[PDB]
């Protein structure tokens, strides 16, 4: 009875582990009859038809949205100590009850909702049920506020659809911010008016060659009002001084020596690089910037700073102090690769960390350096949370020179104490990005983003108390059914007890 259990899933059978699970009396049961309440506010509605449309299919069930009478599913904002993401669920033969401070909360409380529903809850066709919610109470409030997920877009790349059914991936476990890669060396992914060529010739191609794509102003933005409905804050990254082939090679004019380099094709990284010595480069990376600004609502740009290794130490040093004042300048916080707490991080400035175990003394230190001078911390380990590194030798997929990441170590680790010397509250959170050079087609994200993609969202959101990878595994064996009933592809690693 794996499709459809003659008994509801327990109340703390959730990924991330709530921060408080009480379980009691009898489930919630939902029928043919039941109505979705919710407040009287487009905001309210908006997460009451979210939860409708999750549910209809599966259900068969008409459950209608409004703003009267007694509903069996209710949605309130309320006063609360919830904060601005954390929500409380209660569930019992009275119905269930999910309320939060704001509409974010709300929408978290659905995602721990759909959790407590059986499998069958993923069908597209109406399934006999139960449609058994667990009884008791839930209260819950994240551990991080930065809990991200990044797409590279730029390696192969995927167009608004495809981010959209990513977005709905990520969505399921409570991450808030969506990164995107929109350009490297194989590809410029995001239309610039002052610079048309960015995109109809550094986005003409992509890895392997062949077709490459980009987003057009609209398409940019559907994405992002998309992102913010499944509450997500675009993070878009335009990498510089390096990863810029596409550009250079989109204009000349950009290169040292004068020459355009061939759109690239390959899967190797570091030999480009913007020429520092050049004032058109400047001119350059203030349009783009100024333009992406524009199209960004949320409050953070991401100009990467990563594998600079065509651009010598003085030179990345000048660019990035000449270059991230320009953030500011249109509004927004800038964001690097840790490579940035070399080039001393404008104040407000937050460092992504991708190193590794084995990573040198000297540059881990050179980021906690960064934490206690007020660098904000986000933690993504290229040998934990990156999620195109192997599982094994022998996994079809990914790349392996971070060695081998199998679901435990992905999981297994407390951000609070992971960078030596780094102050604990310097941690902003946590991000699983999702490189692509060997990445082509959704189904092939989702292998390689399932099953770890939960794990890295629990450590954003879970208390540390709540971390034990014996009873996580568990948690996460019990997706199974869930996964395989919405077509979502997954690796079953032998190290997870699989239901
Ligand atoms: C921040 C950074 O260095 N990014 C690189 C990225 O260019 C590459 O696609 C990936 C392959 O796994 O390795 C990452 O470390
Ligand atoms: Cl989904
Ligand atoms: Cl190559
Ligand atoms: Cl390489």
């Amino acid at each position: 009875d794996r499709k459809a259990p003659v008994r509801p899933t327990p109340l703390d059978r959730v990924i991330p582990a709530p921060a408080s699970v009480d379980p009691g009396g009898a489930p919630y049961r939902i029928t043919r009859g039941t109505h979705i309440r919710v407040d009287d506010s487009r905001e309210a509605r908006r997460v009451g038809d979210y939860l409708a449309d999750l549910l209809r299919p599966a259900t068969g069930y008409r459950l209608p949205v409004t703003a009267h009478g007694h509903g069996g599913i209710r949605l309130r904002l309320a006063g609360g100590p919830y904060g601005d993401e954390g929500y409380r669920l209660d569930s019992g033969p009275a119905g269930v009850t999910i309320t939060a401070r704001k509409a974010a909360g709300l929408f978290h409380g659905v995602q721990t909702l759909r959790q407590l529903l059986p499998p069958a809850v993923e069908k597209d066709s109406a399934q006999p049920g139960p449609w058994l919610v667990a009884g008791g109470t839930i209260e819950d409030t994240p551990r991080y506020a930065w809990r991200s997920a990044m797409l590279d877009v730029s390696r192969h790349f995927f167009g608004v659809d495809e981010v959209k059914r990513y977005i709905d991936r990520v969505a399921r476990y409570k991450y808030n911010k969506l990164h995107l890669h929109l350009s490297d060396d194989q590809g410029w992914r995001i239309a610039i008016d002052s610079w048309p060529r960015l995109a109809t010739y550094g986005g003409s191609t992509e890895v392997g060659g062949g077709p490459g794509g980009y987003y057009t102003k609209a398409e940019y933005k559907e994405i992002v009002r998309y992102a913010a409905s499944r509450h997500l804050e675009v993070v878009p990254e335009i990498d510089m001084p390096g990863h810029t082939n596409a550009a250079l090679a989109s204009y000349a004019e950009l290169n040292c020596d004068g020459v355009a380099p061939p759109l690239y094709t390959g899967t190797k990284v570091g030999f480009s690089s913007l020429c520092v010595d050049k004032d058109v480069t400047y001119d350059f990376v203030d349009d783009v910037i100024g333009e992406l600004a524009a199209l960004t609502p949320g409050r953070y740009l991401h100009i990467g700073g990563n594998e600079a290794h065509s651009t010598p130490k003085a030179d990345f040093v000048a660019f990035m102090k000449r270059v991230q004042p320009i953030v500011a300048k249109y509004g927004k916080t800038v964001v690097g690769w840790h490579q940035l707490a070399g080039a001393e991080p404008v104040e407000g400035a937050l460092v992504q960390y991708w190193g590794l175990d084995r990573t040198g003394d000297a540059e881990k230190a050179e980021v906690a350096e960064a934490a206690r001078n007020g660098t904000g911390l986000i933690l993504s380990p290229a040998d934990r949370t990156y999620l195109d590194m192997k599982y094994t030798k022998d996994t079809p997929l990914g790349l392996s020179w971070a060695g081998y990441v199998e679901v435990q170590r992905s999981y297994d680790w407390d951000p609070a104490g992971y960078l030596p010397g780094a102050p604990a509250d310097a941690v902003r959170g946590v991000e699983a990005p999702l490189w692509t050079e060997t990445l082509s087609d959704p189904d092939q994200l989702d292998y390689m983003a399932f099953p770890r993609l939960p794990g890295v969202a629990e450590l954003g959101w879970s208390p540390a108390s709540t971390h034990d990878w014996d009873t996580y595994k568990v948690r996460l064996a019990a997706q199974a059914p869930y996964w395989e009933a919405a077509g979502i592809d997954f690796y079953r690693s032998p190290q997870v007890p699989w239901t």
